[PDB]
């Protein structure tokens, strides 16, 4: 019944979606200029990343002031604007809550690294260097490197699981946990009906800060440490208290190194924790498990590996908490570059992910552009901005050579942030209608092909087809609600699964491979009778034995 059960959000990365007044960078108001167009494609709740004010380091996840806007967004006053309007098409706004760290030029920060007596000092992780001037330990940044910065002018070093630009708050002082709460206030008492809480599994620290022990391939190491802390789940709990409880509002964590087990932690309603997570771990399938270059050492699409993973959350929150459905972010490669056909099959394949994804159980997250099936770029290193890619090279091609330049940029090209984050592709126009002046970053070169524009006039479109989804949700209660079995588990190709829900069966039929396939249905089903709810090829009906061609998705309702 809870509307964020029934909800399917719309995540927009402002600084890349409309540009109105003509400075090449996103803006509240060409937010609020679009959204229309989101409330006719139908999502009914808006997930903005970060817009208070920030230097930019990690484009606005490195907060200076949690109270104004970055300049360039606009002021407050366009931020209360945006949530009336968004409120006043009936959809809800859930803002982007970066609480594991602050910029080092939030003025906490700069107080707090002035002198160990300073009022702030205690609000940031400080630590005495080892005997030999070296740091606290072995941990390592997210974005290469240690995680320990030298403050000179005290002799310590802070603590950054991110940038170096990113110091870590204390959780441990309870004054950290209040300025927090009146964040959370602040922006709730406004009208702000939700947060995404990033990195909200790093929260809590091993207090006793412990080395990680090692066989040898880096000098710095990311692992188990770096999230689900000790004290992890009080906080969040104390948080519903302080906070949560007194609102009619959605949370969902960016649970960075969540497992099952831990998302039912945070999303189990009796615990009073938060409503859903974000898991990486259907991301994390290609992957090496552990290599020294982390998420640049790639392996192949494995559907089977997508299918097991996915189907472990499905089963695991199936009676208990609530999941996320996701392929898309800020964070992610476009995934039909990242794993399908981006070329001659662009639009049966973004529409076989999206049908895969849109008829589990859950809520569904949609990122701006893949509703138009919007791609990774084909631009050189040179032109991407992001500093997890900057510090990457530097770490593992030039300094430890444990990847080779032209294995980088390969990577790169297929992972990179920036994928997620060159503009919003309006029309054919100059820079797709993002900007009437020159964009932050270059818009990918494909987007005379792939626009709003050609999508609304196109009735095979990919969007009209998330738009399709999008109205089956509301109109069938079977997709948010019913249980999930996986079908045909062993094939290589295809994914199936069934939604049951008051007698009535979804059945879901994905051919997730550019070559021909077949499902045959269990012996249980092959007497059913079905309608097709919606297919990316022309159908019919029977659903017991369906000859796949390249991509081809089915979903049927028991009738
Ligand atoms: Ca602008």
């Amino acid at each position: 019944s809870e509307w964020w059960k029934e909800a399917v959000v719309y995540q927009i990365y402002p600084r890349s979606f409309y540009d109105a007044n003509g400075d090449g960078f996103g803006d509240l108001q060409g937010v609020i200029q679009k959204l229309d167009y989101i409330k006719n494609l139908g999502a009914d709740v808006i997930w903005l990343s970060p817009v208070f004010d920030s230097p930019q380091d990690d484009n606005g996840y490195d907060i200076s002031d949690y109270k104004n806007m970055y300049e360039k967004f606009g002021t407050n006053e366009d931020m209360f604007q945006l949530i009336d309007e968004v409120h006043k098409r009936g959809m809800k706004i859930v803002m982007d809550l970066v609480v594991n760290h602050t910029s080092d030029e939030h003025a906490w920060f700069a107080e707090s690294r002035k002198s160990k007596d300073n009022p702030y000092r205690d609000y940031y992780l400080w630590k005495d260097p080892k005997p030999d001037g070296s740091e606290p330990n072995n941990w390592g940044s997210i974005f290469s490197g240690s995680a320990w910065t030298y403050d000179e002018g005290t002799g310590q070093y802070y603590l950054h699981y991110f940038s170096k630009k990113q110091p870590d708050l204390n959780w441990e002082n309870e004054a950290v946990r209040r300025e927090v709460y009146d964040v959370m206030r602040f922006w709730m008492d406004r009208g702000v009906d939700g947060w995404r809480m990033d990195a909200i599994g790093s929260i809590s620290k091993y207090t006793d800060f412990p080395d990680y022990e090692t066989d040898h391939s880096r000098s710095y190491i990311v692992g188990r440490y770096h999230s689900n802390g000790p004290r992890l789940h009080e906080f969040i709990q104390e948080m519903n208290r302080e906070v949560l409880s007194h609102y009619d509002c959605m949370t969902v964590g960016e649970a960075n190194g969540s497992d099952i087990e831990e998302a039912k932690k945070y999303t189990d309603a009796s615990r009073q924790e938060l409503n859903m997570i974000f898991t990486f771990e259907h991301m994390d399938i290609d992957k090496e498990q552990n290599s020294p270059n982390g998420k640049w050492q790639i392996k192949p699409f494995d559907l089977i590996a997508l299918k097991k993973t996915m189907t472990r959350w499905q089963t695991g929150l199936m009676n208990v908490g609530w999941n996320t459905l996701y392929f898309e972010n800020h964070d992610q490669p476009r995934v039909i570059s990242r794993w399908g056909n981006d070329r001659k099959l662009r639009k049966e394949c973004a529409k076989a992910f999206a049908t895969v994804l849109h008829g589990m159980k859950g809520t569904p997250f949609i990122y701006q552009g893949e509703e138009i099936g919007m791609v990774n770029s084909d631009m050189p290193l040179e032109m991407y901005d992001d500093l997890e890619i900057k510090n990457a090279y530097r770490e593992l091609v030039v300094e430890n050579k444990t990847m080779s330049e032209k294995e980088f940029v390969k990577a790169v090209m297929i992972k990179g942030r920036d994928h997620a984050r060159t503009p919003m592709q309006w029309d054919a126009g100059k820079h797709a209608g993002f900007t009437a002046g020159d964009p932050w970053i270059p818009v990918n070169s494909r987007y005379q092909d792939i626009n709003v524009k050609e999508s609304l006039e196109d009735q095979d479109s990919i969007f009209f087809y998330y738009q399709k989804l999008i109205q089956l949700r509301k109109q069938y209660k079977i997709m948010i609600y019913g249980d999930y079995q996986l079908l045909q588990e062993n094939d290589p190709q295809v994914f199936s699964y069934l939604r049951e829900y008051r007698g009535e069966k979804l059945l879901v039929v994905v051919n997730l491979s550019e070559e021909k396939a077949l499902f045959e249905a269990p012996p249980e089903l092959i007497h059913e009778r079905w309608k097709v709810l919606i297919s990316n090829y022309p159908e019919r009906a029977d659903l017991k034995s369906i000859s796949l061609k390249p991509y081809e998705a089915v979903m049927g309702i028991s009738i």
